[PDB]
């Protein structure tokens, strides 16, 4: 809330190049409302704003020390959001993990976008066993990590995508998942 100062909830998107990160950003670029400036895949820029319910869903973040969220602070709770990319039948790649592992930790939730899965579905299950391998109960199961079977390419789950990313600020204003 606004009351303890409204920090920018920047939608960091994680998990690794293969599972198509960039093609969430590449299709919801196709599918943009405010943006910055530029984006477009270069290296002074890329990432962008987007207004969707008129919520500042700011995506990617500046590693100036780490990636997502320096790890020297517990007297000020970023509202990081922790976008786990997926796709179909891959699971979690190492960064899928490196991230995760990192994210966890600032008590923050996590969204799993499993990609290609516009098919009729690799294996959810297993996959899904795989993040709450890492401990990251889907909220199907009731931990704290939200799975996204979308698809960017369709276009279906690309907007199940924000649905959900909305959703997290919503309910993280009040008691998340419990």
């Amino acid at each position: 809330g606004s009351h303890m100062v409204e920090r920018p909830p920047v939608v960091t998107i994680m998990g690794h190049v293969d599972h198509g990160k960039t093609t969430l950003l590449d299709a919801i670029r196709h599918s943009k409302v405010t943006e910055q400036e530029a984006g477009g895949i270069t290296q002074h820029i890329g990432a962008y704003q987007v207004t969707v319910n008129d919520k500042k869903i700011t995506f990617l973040d500046t590693p100036g020390h780490e990636a997502f969220t320096t790890m020297r602070a517990r007297g000020a709770q970023v509202t990081d959001i922790v976008i786990l990319v997926v796709a179909a039948d891959d699971g979690v790649m190492p960064q899928t993990v490196e991230a995760i592992n990192h994210a966890k930790a600032a008590n923050v939730p996590i969204i799993v976008a499993i990609n290609k899965m516009d098919k009729p579905e690799a294996n959810p299950d297993r996959v899904m066993q795989e993040l709450m391998e890492y401990n990251l109960v889907p909220e199907e199961w009731g931990g704290d990590t939200i799975f996204c079977k979308l698809s960017a390419k369709t276009k279906e789950g690309l907007d199940h995508l924000l649905e959900m990313i909305l959703l997290v600020s919503e309910m993280e204003e009040l008691k998340a998942n419990p």
